[PDB]
């Protein structure tokens, strides 16, 4: 019992963190096999982050200009290349701590753990989600760039995010490990406003099921609804529309609790229309949307 | 920018987790040097958790009855002893992954990270606090016993908690690594109700300072208060009394923000007396009390 915002154990990823310095900029890199991945803005000075031509700036860089350090030991860079917004630094040594891994590009609504790092050293781990506007609400300071987001399935780390920047609003933007930004963001110091940060409905429903499993049941009502009626309410409250694909994904939680998905939707509709009335659900006074249905089952089943 | 419930990177502790089985009970153990620490209730059957005499039950156990497995490899037990509510199993092999470590007994209000484990394998990491009633609000299932709580200072892991049980209310109780329970709890399947779960005032104030540092400032008011006036309000709202020791600890955050501690107390008094009015602070609709002043500075400074 109990329900917490839980991150994956970070050990497998800690063993991959390295420091990358180019010129006067230092950030984090991810060392997998004989390649170090890092944001390409490591090559920029502050004076050219305003409008950088990365291909042109990269011409003035050689392998010896990329200083890569794993703990206190220096790695020898024998090649470099740019793939989208990331640099791939080939080193002469395979990381002996390389876990089984995959690079995945996640969809909005999916959650992941972040290992916030500075100077190639891990500071902390937390859980977050790819927002519907393609930002993440992380906790990152200067030097955190190159920290990564990931999920773990038994022994395989699926890396999904690499941090690149903070928007003027204090929300975060970055790429997958192929260097493609999530959303429309660009690695440049210019006006980039985020779109509507819509609530992830299927995750709210999953967390209401977690609340029932963990004994918080006051919000269950005598009502039901339809997908189309529920979606009228979701639109009004800046919630993502619920689809039959989302209903299907909530099947296991509906089976565990005996609460039909559309009945849980009617409970959520009443909470949206009436608020919490000063009450809490799983220690929160708001509807939590950064637990997926998979996260709830995993946490409520103890998958290792 | 951004502020998250952040746990310490769990790698150093993952390397210490082992599985301990005695009879038909399996739980987690912590392997440091040549000793494995685990809850003494590993020796109990369900039939004797009602009123166990641990010294008597332990007489029927020999070193070969304690099966200790680190990953897929078995450890040889060459000694065993009971220290308070923990068993210490001496093994013939020092854990090669033993980090620099200390055993500390924490005070209520202090936070720590938990690495929830099942079968000696880590499932997840989360942050929590020792509540003023000496329980923790964790996320633990059957088999999680022996999972540990810790803090990290650079390269030293200070272990502060070992999980032993869940109370009928779904809150958690356990010991320090010397086997002494936090609070009045006993390792027995009997009536153990928790006391008032009081809010940790100094942590709420620290988190209001984190909110100001991160730009959430709507709650700052034109008022001040005194410790004695503030404490009249704290009593009414089941908040811990604020002392000059707590004011002293909030000094660095007061200096960073330029907001005198007693002014922040007057802001907190107004939030207690008037509520949030449907507004949020750092993405929460309630006053968060599981960030210490040290956690706020650490997170807002990027200590690795
Ligand atoms: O935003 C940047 C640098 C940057 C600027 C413009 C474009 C690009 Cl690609 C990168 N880095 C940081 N990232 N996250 C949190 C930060 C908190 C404070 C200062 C810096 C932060
Ligand atoms: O409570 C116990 C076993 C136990 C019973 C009485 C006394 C003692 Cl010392 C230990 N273990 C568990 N711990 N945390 C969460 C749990 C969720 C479900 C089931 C079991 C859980």
């Amino acid at each position: 019992s109990g329900f917490r915002k839980m991150a994956f154990p970070s050990g497998k990823v800690e063993g991959c963190m390295v420091q990358v310095t180019c010129g006067t900029t230092t950030l984090n890199g991810l060392w997998l096999d004989d390649v170090v991945y890092c944001p390409r803005h490591v090559i920029c000075t502050s004076e050219d982050m305003l409008n950088p031509n990365y291909e042109d700036l990269l011409i003035r860089k050689s392998n010896h200009n990329f200083l890569v350090q794993a703990g206190n030991v220096q790695l020898r860079v024998i090649g470099h290349s740019m793939q989208n917004c990331v640099l791939k630094l080939k080193v002469d040594t395979a990381n002996p701590k390389t876990p089984k891994y995959k690079f995945v590009r996640i969809q909005p609504g999916q959650t992941f753990s972040v290992l916030a790092c500075y100077n190639g050293s891990p500071s902390g781990v937390y859980q977050c989600a790819m927002r519907p506007n393609f930002t993440i609400k992380g906790s990152f300071l200067n030097g955190s760039c190159g920290s990564v987001g990931f999920n773990i399935d038994y022994d395989c780390v699926s890396f999904c995010y690499m941090h690149h920047m903070e928007l003027p609003t204090g929300v975060h933007a970055g790429t997958d490990l192929e260097g493609n930004f999530y959303g429309p963001f660009v690695d440049r110091q210019t006006a980039q406003a985020a779109g509507t940060d819509t609530t992830i409905t299927v995750n709210v429903l999953a967390w209401l099921y977690a609340a029932v499993i963990n004994g918080d049941r006051w919000f269950l009502n005598r009502f039901t609804t339809t997908l189309n009626d529920f979606n009228l309410v979701a639109m009004k409250y800046n919630y993502e529309p619920l689809t039959q694909d989302h209903v299907d994904i909530l099947g296991p939680l509906s089976a565990q609790t005996g609460i039909a998905v559309l009945d849980m939707c009617a409970s959520l509709k009443e909470l949206l229309q009436n608020g919490m009335n000063g009450r809490t659900i799983l220690g929160s006074a708001l509807l939590e949307d950064e637990f997926t249905p998979f996260d709830v089952v995993r946490q409520c089943s103890g998958v290792t």
